């Protein structure tokens, strides 16, 4: 079964807009999104559709780029580091659930390298 997806808004959490967060949406996320290996990460893992019935028995902090994108669009984050942590959670979940060498892991590894390339330098 699938749990509810992660929240993309929270009225009691303070919002913020920063040059770095704008950049994470306009450049980092929106560029990764177009990568040929982006598709598995563009929405929450669907344990039913993908036939991964144990996914959420194993992964307790789900994250995906669809969620991140919505969060950025909503100014959900306080700062860039909070957003970067979501990306890292997404990649880490993939390495936890799957094994080295798996096609999905090769896709995550590629995206993570591109992600690190693009956040190496952020605006000030
Ligand atoms: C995050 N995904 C996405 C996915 C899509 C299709 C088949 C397998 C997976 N495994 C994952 O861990």
């Amino acid at each position: 079964m699938n749990p509810p997806p992660p929240e993309t808004s929270n009225p009691n959490k303070p919002k913020r807009q920063t040059n770095q967060l704008q950049y994470l949406l306009r450049v980092v996320l929106k560029t990764l999104w177009k990568h040929q290996f982006a598709w598995p990460f563009q929405q929450p893992v669907d344990a039913v559709k993908l036939n991964l019935p144990d996914y959420y028995k194993i992964i307790k902090t789900p994250m995906d780029m669809g969620t991140i994108k919505k969060r950025l669009e909503n100014n959900y984050y306080w700062n860039a580091q909070e957003c970067i942590q979501d990306f890292n959670t997404m990649f880490t979940n993939c390495y936890i659930y799957n094994k080295p060498g798996d096609d999905i892991v090769l896709m995550a590894e590629a995206l993570e390298k591109l992600f690190l390339q693009k956040i190496n330098e952020l605006p000030t």
